[PDB]
């Protein structure tokens, strides 16, 4: 995702025998990450019926 | 801009066989300054149309 940084700078000495100069603007970047996970588990059977509960 | 400083001084020993002396007042000065400033900025164009906003 992008962004626009705000302006800054001096004013100037407003004066003759010379002219002004305009100025500019910049831009910028931003990132992120996707991640993903999972697991599992299991059992036997014979044990289940022999143990008295599930 | 000007100003008038306030009076000060001794009284006297009021007595015969002697006399008094009038006294005076002063004045004073003050200044200031004018200042002036400015600046400018600008952009391109095709960047504007190609970037998706202004």
């Amino acid at each position: 995702m992008p962004y626009w940084n705000d302006l800054d700078g001096d004013s100037q000495v407003l004066n003759d025998t010379d002219d002004l100069v305009p100025q500019k603007i910049n831009a910028g970047q931003d990132k992120a990450v996707l991640i993903l996970r999972g697991n599992a588990w299991s059992s036997h059977d014979l044990a289940a019926t022999l143990s008295g509960s599930d």
